């Protein structure tokens, strides 16, 4: 079936335990594939290590920049950007998993998790996943975002990578 991968993260160096993360590869194969292989590294390079840099209460968490730890950098397993490949999924509520971008056609391996029902982004972003577990643990970071994105904690994805 679909992939279970995880995230565990701290915040300042303290664990807040670990998120799952259906990948929706029935639907979205190339990209779910991209983010799996990320987290478990086995390309030489991936999430292991990296930020959750952008993070906004009531909007959403977002990471997955491990080149440049601020929004402008990440890779894809394929090359540097990848397109959309359809935006089948909606942005229905908490807990949905979705490509971070420049525009269109301009995946890397940034994606946010959703606090909240995003449904201005349908169409624009494409979903792959859902939380599976570990929503406690996205409301933590949630918790430690602004207005601006800036995080007041250091949020870090100590350790990633496939469950099934």
């Amino acid at each position: 079936g679909n992939p279970l991968v995880y995230l565990d993260v701290d915040a300042n160096g303290k664990p807040l335990g670990r998120v799952v993360l259906e990948l929706k590869a029935d639907v979205v194969p190339k990209t779910a594939e991209n983010f799996r292989a990320l987290c478990t590294g086995e390309k030489g390079f991936g999430y292991k290590g990296s930020t959750f840099h952008r993070v906004i209460p009531s909007f959403m968490c977002q990471a997955g920049d491990f080149t440049n730890h601020n929004g402008t950098g990440g890779k894809s397993i394929y090359g540097s950007r990848f397109p959309d490949e359809n935006f089948t999924l909606k942005h229905v509520g908490p807990g949905v998993l979705s490509m971070a971008n420049a525009g269109p056609n301009t995946n890397g391996s940034q994606f946010f998790i959703c606090t909240i029902k995003t449904d201005w982004l349908d169409g624009k972003h494409v979903v792959f996943g859902h939380v599976i577990e570990g929503m406690d643990v996205v409301k933590k970071i949630e918790s430690f975002g602004s207005k601006s994105g800036r995080t007041s904690k250091k949020i870090v994805i100590t350790d990633c990578g496939q469950l099934s």
